[PDB]
């Protein structure tokens, strides 16, 4: 597996004015865009080859990630050593593919929106509003590409929250394999409370296998009239293999307000000032 | 009446990048809104609709914001969520904006002068977006400030006190008291050595400027770090014109540094978006 | 009330039209930036500017406003592909900016060539300026350039002017046409001044070309002007008001010019540059 | 069977400065449609609906004009939402365009193999949107060539008979004769000297290439000016494989010369502009 996608095209609203021409995922933590986290991330655990998903404000994304001649030229006495090491890696060990999401018709749709950047290979999905930071060991990312190996199924990434923040976002349910590692039978997107079936929310960390596509345009619009991938997902557990994976690691939910704030001021004491 | 605006944003922003490097430093939004819309803001209500951006390295990003989006008229269409844009939208209507590019990197005094073509013979403000200014008690610096140029009618430079061992980190004047809050700048000096900075009066990024200063400027050799500073500039304005330091009303944030930057988010997050 | 009629140094080019005529290329380009062999329209204009001594250029852009941004601006990629020289191609382009100012404001909506120019205004100020309309390309090769030759008059009777051409009369509803008293041969002294009018109601075969000198004041007429052709905003009707109780001359200029807002006049300027300017 | 197409269009294009400095020389208008959306149409046409463009100094423009224009509808209003936008709509309707940037020009087998990401191992088309091929007879030059390949199924790259002083200008084959107008290729040299031109043979830009062709790009040594040619690479192919060189039904212009340009400008302009 050598694929990474990242879908970056959708409304951004908790983020107005701010993402009127930038994306929610290109809005900096201190001073590192969102989404330069999560690339550096799938390239540490070797997804060299990087497929985004653009709509509003596409055109931050790939001015960040090209060759800048401008700033290469204002920066002609270094100090570049000190503050581009992580970008310019990404420009020189990557590969970046562009692709337009017309229409906002949900998640699925916007990973049904990159096939023709992945094709018949395994891939992984990144959304970069979830910010995931494991600096004891490897990124959650990496945690479940070697997870793919051994199993060679579809991966979620999932974390228990408290059950009045369950509608906020997709909770799986399924027998346990292992000590963090669950067979998925059953997913539901932004349930109500009451119709919770579990307190296991997905974080957007996924390993996806290529037959999730067909399962895709086979899904119907569900949660909020989108084509969400928590339906695919479990279409494709009923058939197939799906795992749950509870990631050892930090996340902030930078879809949110609160969340990003907690993130700006988490990184500022232990990355920036170091 | 003063009317126009001028806003540099072509900086090296060497301390947030990589962030910045296809948006300028006064593009960074605090929660959600750009610095530099919060300091348009604060132009719009002293009645200054005529903005003129000086752009660098991301001219881009700060071209796009201040444009028409047809595209987000297209997804947040009829009514909708406006409850996000009534700021900028208003920006849009009750402003124009004018853009010129600061290709050579020669300090805010050289950036100052590449803004003429979008000045001209009329007195003008100064806003440096990285110093987010608030005073939710009443008028907005810059309001402060017009009202003290219409009143005075000379180059007006605001002021706050700040500790004697951070003065080698901003622009520091000195000069007679004419009231509480008003100095007739007899002295200017940029990033003075802390025992030789003739007061702890720093200067703050809001300024009104008489034409004059663009000849001035030219006069200028470069100063501290080889740039051409407007403190330089400003400095042989005071021997022979006016020139009033003001100790304005409100908080100023340095989100020209990262610390400031923050204590600007969570400020902003607890008493503004939380709201 | 005193209209200023100093020194003229700067130059307005409005370029925000919609350019439905070549739409498909235009989609995300500007009519102005259609290259005319290897040179975009507008190119021509701005050097057309420089050569009369109007170094201080303002464009107000539109739907392909970037495309116009670009090219005038120090592209360090193309720099870099080089650096080593086929610079005889980029002699006309980096004299322009590094001799030329460059500042661009938009258009939000289009309302008419008088409302595009009376955009400019907070690039222009109380000041003189020279408008070009791009899509015009004027060439005299065996003298000076269109608006250089107005600019000369200008200094001397410090009026309006505005560059005119006699055309056949059944083109006439496709130009701005003025009426006048003739001072000599190539000056005339304008009356009136219609837009677009039908054959039958044209006040004479004298066509406005874009080449233009204003005073400041044809601001606060462009306010006070009603929408007429198509229900936008016409320089030629703000003009019109000049014209009755101030000076507007129309000046029969020297030398050849293209229609390159037509399709027509586009590829008669291609072929013409292509053998006369390209293989040179 | 075969979906995709991949246009090259990261090159220099020094023949059309200052015109080209800000855009492609793919992106220059013939009369009033870009050459790049010609060959688009081209794909189109032969049921290749995956675009992937290699993109380099104008990349922006580009992008532009084969994404949504929300600007270019409000605009109009359905109005001229016919007129020249009736080719274009219909791209962006079925097509999907993916872009990659090529960071070294390095030469066109380079190029090709920048696009790999997008392609994969499948069969694909590449255009040269430079050469304007025109068949108002019938099918597009692509049209023909991927019926020619739905038979015989290897890679096929378009020829044309060329007087024996312009063999510099092209890659020129050499092979057994299967038709009148495909030949089974065993020789390709890249713009040979004439009296060393191995045939009359000259290639047109448009191919259909096997994926096994990626692998052989890396293994190309620098050729033709130092630039990686796709013609050496194709040469290894038709050693151990099977290329077959097509004698296409069309008129074909050279819009990578400024003489060329000028002769398609004309031609479109009395054949198909007034129509
Ligand atoms: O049409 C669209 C909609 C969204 N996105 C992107 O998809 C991501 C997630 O979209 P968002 O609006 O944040 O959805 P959420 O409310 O976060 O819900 C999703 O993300 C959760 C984790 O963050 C998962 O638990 C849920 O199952 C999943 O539905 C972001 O990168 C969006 O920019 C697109 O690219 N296109
Ligand atoms: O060539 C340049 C350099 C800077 N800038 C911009 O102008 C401002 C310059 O500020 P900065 O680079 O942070 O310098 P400072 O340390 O801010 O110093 C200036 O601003 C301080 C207010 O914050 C004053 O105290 C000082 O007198 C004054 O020199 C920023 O907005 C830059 O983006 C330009 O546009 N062009
Ligand atoms: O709202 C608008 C309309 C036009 N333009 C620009 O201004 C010029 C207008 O030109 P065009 O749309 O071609 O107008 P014309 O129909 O050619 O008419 C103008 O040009 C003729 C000379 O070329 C004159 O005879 C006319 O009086 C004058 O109105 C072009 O550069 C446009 O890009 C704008 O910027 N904004
Ligand atoms: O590093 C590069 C060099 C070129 N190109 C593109 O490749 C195409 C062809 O480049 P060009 O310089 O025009 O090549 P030619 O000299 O025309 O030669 C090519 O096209 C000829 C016919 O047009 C063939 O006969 C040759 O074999 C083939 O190399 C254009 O789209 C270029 O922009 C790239 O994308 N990257
Ligand atoms: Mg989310
Ligand atoms: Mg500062
Ligand atoms: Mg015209
Ligand atoms: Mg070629």
């Amino acid at each position: 597996i050598k694929k990474c996608l990242f879908p970056a095209a959708g409304y951004g609203t908790r983020f107005l004015p701010a993402t009127k021409a930038m994306p929610k995922e290109m809005l900096p933590v201190v001073n590192k865009p969102l989404i330069q986290y999560a690339v550096e991330e799938a390239l540490e655990a070797g997804l060299s080859e990087i497929g985004i998903v653009t709509g509003r404000g596409k055109r931050s994304l790939e001015d960040h990630f090209d060759i800048s001649y401008e700033l290469e030229h204002q920066i002609r006495n270094t100090d570049k050593e000190k503050y581009l090491v992580g970008i310019r890696r990404l420009i020189d060990e990557c590969t970046f593919a562009y692709t337009r999401q017309v229409e906002m018709k949900g998640l699925g749709h916007a990973i049904l929106t990159g096939r023709p950047l992945i094709g018949d290979e395994p891939f992984a999905v990144v959304l970069a509003d979830d910010l995931c930071l494991n600096l004891e060991g490897d990124s959650v990312l990496k945690q479940m590409v070697k997870l793919y190996n051994q199993f060679r199924c579809s991966i979620v990434a999932i974390q228990e929250v408290p059950p009045e923040e369950t509608n906020k976002y997709g909770v799986i349910a399924g027998e346990m394999i292992r000590d963090d590692i669950f067979r998925v039978n059953t997913m539901v997107e932004k349930p109500k409370p009451e119709e919770a079936p579990s307190n296991l929310a997905i974080i957007g960390r996924y390993i996806l296998t290529p037959d999730i596509f067909d399962l895709i345009e086979q899904t119907e619009p569900g949660k909020g009239g989108e084509i969400q991938i928590t339906d695919a997902l479990m279409k494709q557990a009923q058939d197939g293999c799906v795992l749950a994976y509870k990631f050892k690691g930090k996340r902030f939910d930078c879809g949110s307000a609160e969340g990003y704030i907690e993130a700006t001021n988490f990184c500022y004491e232990n990355l920036y000032k170091t």
